[PDB]
């Protein structure tokens, strides 16, 4: 019986797991002594691995390639050679006829690893000849990287996860660690335990807030109002870092101006927070010898997102909370490998190792190495513009890999039509997901326990994950399917194992070079940049120590005027719908929902956190199927009356296939990074009278979709 070390494929906490294999099967999971977790895991890492075994509780795992030769339906299995020639032929045709930009590809932030994300960009850029590569960063912390790129020159977690434990103040802002990154929550709690203070800036009363010295329940969509007022205080009371500011920043004056306007008192109503609280919070944050900002989607997913990020970073600049351990700016990245996909270049504007295509010196390099003449220099099409490109016929095929847009994108109807507007849609997944079912050609790959590679934790930390099991079917790794189509497309590519990819990679990215496999090892956590192979170079813990990576070394101060979300509330729909997630289930729920213990604590249709006080006045009671309509749709869910959600707004998640919250979200793509404002959706929650009839609706509807996918998978 053996133990094969791996890294959890759920959140970006990057918990090392020991998968105990017995005979030729995974028998049980158990926390390894990784850097971030140290013997601990949450319910998912512990219970969420039996999805490898094709439970079929939700969707049967993909066993064979498929092709839908006619658009009038019928996805019938076909052999590898047949699907692989079909793709290489089609993509070839679409490329000559309409140019390389006519094709869009996507990386993957889940079980593939950094290795395949790298290969995919390489394919798009060296074989198709397009910079059209993008991953979920688009929909998640895109804002985070832009604002943080301009302000501080780096969009990654400024400091380390393992570094939280010694801050003197955890400024948690619009982010729920207890539900999103449990091991990160346990680092924050640790900090509190070690005497750090804690501030939670969330409308809702998240578990986190219960342990916090201060809960600033700001009104849904008022971040800049509160943010400016804190700066107003940090400057008014001369609480800022004069020397840090003056010597390591740019833009203090112009920033100083705006905040002067925003005074605690002029905020009261917008923030819904008392000028005092605002002062006490600014006084507090500013007063901690070392205070660190952890933030998430309660920031990024508001179109004023790039601004709020840039704004928080300002407080940190203003307080010298950067360039030192246990401080900094920390957008805790979401998916297990979302950080890594960017690190590999599954972005339409950078090569792996964060070497943008605009730079010709980089192109000279990559093209030489890939044995190519020229590598595209203009930015690719961001995946979030696909339906716009698609309708416009600017894009004609999409090679969707390791993603589920048809369930996770905003305004799902749009995605649907996008698929119906594209010439060829290629889904390369591991489960017959809602998206894979609308595919033109499906290509199955190896699940997380069936292959290996590297993943990047939320804080730039590289970690190795090893193969524990053989696939039970003819499945190629994601990098073998791509390599093989490249080759059929005339560009010769074949890799013996993931490390070969990792070393080519290392030779092309000066910051990832010292991160050798030997170095990462079984329990090593190597946060880049790791320059030399020398074991003395164990990696970069916190960033911006000497300079700021900005073109002129200084951090760039910034803010703007508060601005409300798009969807305007009407007297008829006074309720604010703010999407979020739940513990126990993870994102598209294909893995998680197909796990026996997890499926058992939550199935269809999902919950809506409705506020106590106002639910009583709504005729809605705990556990009743209710409705929520929207300009984008009308979803049914199970209510859950409680005193946690903020009276006025409700909260729903995007993990359920039936009560699909996303079904009603308008994509108010941030002008900048093109990001959806999933945290603000104007909704109407009308109670359901005949529950018995509703309980059958949920059932019937669910059963319909599950049989739907099931047939298609096993047909
Ligand atoms: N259990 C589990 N964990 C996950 C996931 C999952 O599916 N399941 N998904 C993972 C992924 S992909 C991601 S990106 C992370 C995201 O994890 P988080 O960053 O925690 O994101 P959310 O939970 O979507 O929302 C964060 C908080 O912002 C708050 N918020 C809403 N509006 C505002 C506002 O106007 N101001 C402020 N300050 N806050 C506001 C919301 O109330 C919510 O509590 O979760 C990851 N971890
Ligand atoms: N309402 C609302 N919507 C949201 C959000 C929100 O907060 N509110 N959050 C948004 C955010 S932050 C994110 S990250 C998106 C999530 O973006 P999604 O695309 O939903 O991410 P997942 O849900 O992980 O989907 C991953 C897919 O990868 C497949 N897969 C797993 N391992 C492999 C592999 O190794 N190879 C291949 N070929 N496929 C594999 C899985 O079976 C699944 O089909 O959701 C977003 N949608
Ligand atoms: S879901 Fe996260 S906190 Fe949980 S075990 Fe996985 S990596 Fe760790
Ligand atoms: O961008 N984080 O999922
Ligand atoms: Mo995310």
């Amino acid at each position: 019986m053996k133990k094969v070390v791996t890294v959890c494929p759920y959140c970006a906490s990057g918990c090392k797991i020991n998968l105990v294999v017995d005979n030729g099967k995974i028998v049980r999971a158990e926390a390894a002594q990784g850097k971030t977790n140290q013997g601990t895991l949450c319910l998912k890492g512990y219970y969420g691995w039996d999805f490898i075994n094709d439970t079929q509780i939700l969707t049967p795992r993909l066993k064979t390639p498929m092709i839908r030769r006619q658009r009038g339906g019928k996805l019938e299995p076909v052999s590898w050679d047949e699907a692989l020639n079909y793709v290489a032929e089609r993509l070839s045709a679409i490329k000559e006829k309409y140019g390389p930009d006519a094709i869009q590809t996507t990386g993957s932030s889940r079980g593939t690893g950094n290795e395949t994300n790298y290969v995919m960009q390489k394919f798009a850029r060296a074989v198709i000849g397009t910079n059209n590569v993008d991953c979920c960063a688009r929909v998640x912390h895109g804002p985070s990287v832009a604002g943080l790129h301009q302000s501080v020159g780096n969009g990654a977690m400024s400091n380390a996860i393992n570094e939280i434990d010694n801050t003197d103040l955890v400024f948690v802002f619009g982010y729920n660690p207890a539900d999103s990154h449990p091991i990160v929550a346990n680092h924050v709690i640790n900090a509190k335990r070690n005497g750090a203070k804690i501030i939670v800036c969330d409308p809702r009363k998240i578990e986190t807030a219960r342990i916090a010295d201060m809960h600033i329940a700001l009104k849904n969509g008022s971040n800049i109002a509160l943010l400016n007022a804190m700066g107003h205080v940090i400057i008014e009371e001369n609480l800022y870092d004069k020397a840090f500011v003056a010597s390591r920043t740019e833009g203090f004056e112009e920033y100083r101006k705006i905040v002067e306007g925003y005074t605690p008192e002029s905020v009261e109503d917008i923030t819904g927070v008392s000028a005092s609280e605002i002062r006490q919070a600014a006084r507090m944050y500013a007063q901690a010898k070392s205070a660190a900002i952890l933030w998430g989607m309660g920031v990024t997913q508001f179109y004023q997102g790039v601004e709020t990020v840039r704004s928080l970073t300002s407080l940190a600049m203003l307080t010298g909370n950067l360039g030192k351990p246990h401080a900094g700016v920390n957008p805790v990245r979401g998916q297990n490998n979302v950080q890594g996909a960017c690190d590999m270049g599954a972005l339409p504007d950078t090569y792996p190792g964060y070497q943008y295509v605009k730079d010709p010196a980089n192109r000279e390099k990559f093209a030489k190495a890939w044995g190519v003449e020229s590598l595209p220099a203009h930015t690719g099409y961001r995946i979030s513009e696909l339906p716009h490109r698609a309708a416009h016929g600017e894009v004609r095929a999409a090679y969707i890999m390791g993603e589920d847009p048809l369930q996770t994108d905003a305004e799902l109807s749009a995605v649907r039509k996008a698929f119906e507007d594209l010439e060829l849609v290629i889904v390369q997944d591991i489960f017959m997901t809602k998206t894979a079912s609308a595919a033109d050609v499906i290509l199955p790959s190896t699940s997380w326990g069936e292959h290996e590679g590297v993943f990047t934790a939320a804080d730039r930390g590289f970690q190795r994950f090893f193969k524990a099991v053989e696939p039970k079917w003819d499945l190629k790794t994601d990098w073998q399917i791509i390599s093989e189509i490249a080759t059929r497309m005339g560009y010769p590519m074949h890799y013996n194992n993931t490390q070969e990819i990792w070393d080519e990679l290392r030779h092309l990215c000066p910051d990832f070079y010292g991160a050798t496999y030997e170095k990462m090892g079984e329990l090593g956590f190597i946060q880049w940049p790791c320059r030399d192979t020398s074991d003395a170079d164990q990696g970069t813990s916190y960033l911006f120590k000497e300079k700021f990576d900005t073109p002129n070394g200084l951090a760039q101060f910034f803010t703007c005027d508060w601005v409300a979300p798009i969807d305007k509330l009407t007297d008829e729909y006074p309720m604010v719908l703010s999407t979020v997630r739940e513990v126990g289930h993870y994102s598209c729920r294909s893995m998680t929902g197909n796990c026996a213990a997890l499926a058992a604590l939550a199935d269809e249709p999902g919950y809506a956190q409705i506020n106590t006080e106002d639910a009583k006045r709504l005729g809605i009671e705990d556990e009743a199927l209710v409705w929520v309509h929207s300009r984008k749709g009308k979803i049914i869910t199970r209510a859950q009356v409680s005193d946690r959600p903020n009276k006025g707004a409700i909260y729903m998640t995007y993990q359920w296939w039936i009560g699909a919250c996303n079904e009603l979200v308008t994509e108010n793509l941030s002008p900048i990074t093109k990001t959806p404002e999933y945290k603000y959706c104007a909704v109407r929650v009308e109670p359901i009278a005949d529950q018995r009839a509703a309980e059958q609706y949920v059932i019937d509807e669910y059963n319909k979709l599950k049989t739907r996918l099931r047939e298609a998978a096993l047909a």
